[PDB]
C-alpha cells in the first residue's frame, strides 16, 4: 500500500535519527534539495498511514510500523549493494544500480537475492569461482 | 540515448523480425498493448532517426543501429529472465520484475549477471547448493 518514494522517506528519516537523534523537515528538504512543503505534504501522509507521528520540539517519530519499514529498506540496500559487488560491477555504477533495483523488483526476488549472498559467504571459494569465471572472459 | 519507450519498441520489433523478417504494426500493438496510433507515432519517430525502415505490404525492419541495440535488449530481458529462474523466484513474479528492472540496470551489472548465470551453467551442481541454502534458510 505505500509508495516507494514513502518507504524511501521513512528509511531516510531512520537514517537521520541514526546521525544526530532527531529527523527535522528541514534535514529531509535540504538533502532532496526541495521545498518543504513537499515534505510536510510527505510527512502528512505518513501520518495519517500510522507509519510516523510529529511533535514540534522532537520532530518526526517513527511508529512500530515505520520503524520496521525504515529498518528493512536499510538492510535491502546492504544485501543488494552485496549481490552487485560480488558479483564484480563497477564503482561508477554500483550506486545507480541499487537504487534501479531497489524500486522495481518484488520481496520474493529480493529475498532470493539474500539467499544467493548468503551461498556465496558459507562457503566462500565459490566465490573464488565466481571470478575465475570472470577472468577466463576478461 | 534511446528512451525506454523505445526500447519497449525496438526489442518487440526484434523478437518480431526475429521470427517474420519483418513486424507488422499490428502485431507490434497487440504485444505491447497499446492503441495502433500510438504505434504509428513511435514508427515514424524512429523512421525519422533512421532505426527502422517501413515497407509497404511488409512491416517494420530495422537498420543496422536499429538490430544492433535491439539485439542487445532481447539479450538483456532473456538473461534477467533466466537469472530470476535460476535463483528461484516465483514463477508468477518473472515477467513483471524483468519488465521492472530491465531500465533500471547498467549494462556493467548485465554482464556481470551473466557472468553469474554462466558459474551456474558450468557446474550445474552449484544450483543444487543453492537450493540447499535456500531450503535451510526457511
Ligand atoms: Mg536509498
Ligand atoms: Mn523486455
Ligand atoms: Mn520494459
Amino acid at each position: 500500500m505505500p509508495t516507494p518514494s514513502m518507504e524511501d522517506y521513512l528509511e531516510r528519516i531512520y537514517l537521520l535519527i541514526e546521525e544526530k537523534g532527531y529527523a527535522r523537515v528541514s534535514d529531509i528538504a535540504e538533502a532532496l534539495e526541495v521545498h518543504p512543503s513537499s515534505v510536510t505534504k510527505m510527512v502528512q501522509k505518513l501520518d495519517k498511514s500510522d507509519y510516523l507521528v510529529y511533535e514540534r520540539y522532537r520532530g518526526l517519530i517513527l511508529t512500530a510500523k515505520g520503524k520496521k519499514i525504515g529498518k528493512r529498506l536499510v538492510y535491502r540496500h546492504d544485501l543488494l549493494e552485496d549481490f552487485l559487488k560480488m558479483i564484480g560491477v563497477d564503482s561508477d555504477h554500483i550506486y545507480e544500480d541499487v537504487e534501479g533495483i531497489e524500486h522495481h523488483l518484488s520481496w520474493d526476488a529480493i529475498d532470493r537475492i539474500g539467499d544467493l549472498v548468503q551461498y556465496f559467504q558459507e562457503d566462500p571459494s565459490r566465490l573464488n569461482d565466481l571470478r575465475e569465471v570472470q577472468k577466463k572472459n576478461e
